[PDB]
């Protein structure tokens, strides 16, 4: 019979209704313009798809952040550049503000708008449950922008969400792994982080939607509220549903696999055992008391769920008690 069709409880259709310029990224034209307007300052990061610098744009003495992109199918340089076209401007979205090509080498380059991300190890002050709450926040307010766009990031982890904390600035990036989300499509399950993959991934379930980026969030939640990072530490991609089944269980699991008719893979057979569903309680400790709350464990309930359809959409998220105190 094979596995039962889902579609997102959300935006579901925001791509069918849109004429195919906006989501048909294979089609779209894309300009390079001349990296000469730019001067690169200092080494950010080194990524699998990228190498990230600071710059200055030299016609104007302003600081930006160039993404050099490394050999990858013309197809995923494409849909980045389209998908960060769409969400230009949106709330907490890293903006594009150029596409360039060094005239010599030919290597495409995204440049976008500085972002400052803090030295959070030179601060007095640790993070405060005031500061996860706000900075949650905005990431929620990103996601739910970008899932009414239709597009769906894959990668929500913290390397991804840049801080700039003097100026309370939250940026989520890297959109190298954001698709765009049709009702009954099946998706590449070889995407996010091992850490933050949902279970949906791990069983390989392709018919996901966008609380595939809730559960990520969910696991980013779970490790700062608990000062345990990763939350699920998986050693391998098998191995990672098996530290998931060890908090959850694996009754709700096997509710799970059961309600999508889902073929387990048999490297599960001798590694998922038998495992009660804990109380998210038993992970409070004297060194996190202070970022956990009943809200907090209430709210991270309701996004560390196996069914992707049970778990809080963004802006059902955004309503949550847990976010009253926040402006
Ligand atoms: C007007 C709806 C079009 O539907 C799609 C567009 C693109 C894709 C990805 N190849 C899939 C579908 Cl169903
Ligand atoms: C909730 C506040 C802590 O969250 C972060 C702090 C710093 C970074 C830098 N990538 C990322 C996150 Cl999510
Ligand atoms: C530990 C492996 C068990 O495998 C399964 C458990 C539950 C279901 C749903 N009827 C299916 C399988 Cl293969
Ligand atoms: C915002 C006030 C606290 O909210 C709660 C208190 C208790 C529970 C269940 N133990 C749930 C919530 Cl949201």
């Amino acid at each position: 019979s094979g596995p039962v069709p889902s579609r997102a409880r959300v935006y579901t259709d925001v791509n069918t209704h849109r004429p195919s310029e906006y989501w048909d990224y294979e089609s779209h034209v894309v300009e390079w313009g001349n990296q000469d307007d730019y001067q690169l300052v200092r080494k950010l990061g080194r990524g699998k798809y990228s190498e990230v610098f600071e710059a200055i744009n030299i016609t104007n003495n302003e600081k930006v952040v160039v993404k050099i992109l490394k050999p990858v199918k013309k197809k995923k340089i494409k849909r980045e550049i389209k998908i960060l076209e769409n969400l230009r401007g949106g709330p907490n979205i890293i903006t594009l503000a150029d596409i360039v090509k060094d005239p010599v080498s030919r290597t495409p380059a995204l440049v976008f708008e500085h972002v400052n991300n803090t030295d959070f190890k030179q601060l007095y002050q640790t993070l405060t449950d005031y500061d996860i709450r706000f900075y949650m926040y905005e990431i929620l307010k990103a996601l739910d922008y970008c899932h009414s766009m239709g597009i769906m990031h894959r990668d929500v982890k913290p390397h991804n969400v840049m801080i700039d904390h003097e100026h309370r600035k939250l940026r989520l990036i890297d959109w190298g792994l954001a698709e765009f989300y049709h009702p009954g499509q099946e998706y590449n399950v070889r995407v996010a982080s091992r850490y933050f993959k949902g279970p949906e991934l791990l069983v390989d379930y392709q018919m996901y939607d966008y609380s595939l980026d809730m559960w990520s969030l969910g696991c980013m939640l779970a490790s700062m509220i608990f000062r345990k990072e990763p939350f699920f530490h998986g050693h391998d991609n098998y191995d990672q549903l098996v530290r998931i089944a060890k908090v959850l269980g694996t009754e709700d699991l096997y509710d799970y696999i059961d309600k999508y008719n889902i073929e387990l893979d048999p490297r599960f057979n001798d590694i998922l055992g038998r495992h009660s569903r804990k109380r998210w309680e038993r992970f409070v400790h004297s060194e996190n008391q202070h970022l956990v709350s009943p809200e907090a464990l209430d709210f991270l309930d309701k996004l560390l769920r196996y069914d992707h359809q049970s778990r809080l959409t963004a802006r059902e998220a955004m309503e949550h008690p847990y976010f009253y105190t926040v402006v």
